[PDB]
């Protein structure tokens, strides 16, 4: 019996448009006038954090603001314009205005309260997370908001998941998690927890089968656990 639907913070929440605009915005205020094409800064910016996302998966916790700032060192001392100091504030700033949530989300995350556990999972460390939902309207739509910074290991390691069962005081074999990233579909299933991808744009097809189920809007979700009970 599924009692609990965790979800991928920031992944499945937020627009990856207004996650494009909102970044490129960062960007542009960085740059001001220096002579480069934000765009160009973003993509390399982009390059140079997926691999350090990548390279921190499952590993023990470490701390996204000096992730990110040595990042913009790199970047900043490749392309010669001034290191933002206050980079992390811009971005907070622009996460705020710009961030915009999937048409969906509020409607499925408030079709589940009461219902069953609503939970929140992500790499994000708590500060981020917490700004992130409140940014965004929907700190009090979680029963519970799950980091890596308290599990003290990035996704797809165990202990987050685990403790975040722990939290909802629910069996991983009660669980359903819905991951963005082909970390999600990995770590949860460890725990006994089902599975679901969400592919909005069916350009994961690759990574399928390691999910129980696939789907492209979140309103799925809960035709699939109410099939599941």
């Amino acid at each position: 019996m599924i009692r609990a639907v965790f979800f991928d913070s920031p992944g499945t929440l937020n627009s990856v448009e207004g996650h494009a605009k909102m970044h490129l915005k960062i960007m542009e205020e960085v740059l001001g006038d220096y002579p480069l094409n934000p765009k160009t800064l973003l993509d390399e910016y982009n390059k140079l954090t997926r691999e350090a996302f990548s390279n921190y998966a499952g590993k023990p916790y470490r701390g996204l603001r000096d992730i990110l700032e040595e990042v913009m060192r790199k970047l900043a001392e490749k392309y010669g314009f001034k290191y933002p100091e206050n980079f992390w504030e811009i971005s907070l700033r622009m996460s705020q205005r710009y961030g915009e949530l999937y048409p969906e989300v509020v409607e499925v995350l408030k079709s589940l309260k009461g219902k069953y556990h609503v939970g929140m999972i992500t790499d994000s460390g708590t500060e981020q997370a917490m700004a992130f939902l409140d940014a965004l309207g929907i700190k009090d739509l979680f029963d519970s908001i799950t980091t890596s910074e308290e599990a003290g290991f990035f996704k797809p390691h165990p202990r987050i998941f685990e403790l975040a069962l722990k939290k909802a005081g629910v069996k991983g074999e009660e669980a359903v998690y819905v991951g963005d990233n082909p970390k999600d579909a990995g770590g949860s299933k460890n725990l006994g927890m089902t599975s679901i991808l969400l592919d909005r744009k069916g350009e994961k097809r690759e990574f399928w089968d390691k999910a129980d189920f696939i789907v492209s809007d979140l309103r799925e979700v809960i035709k699939i656990v109410d099939e599941l009970n």
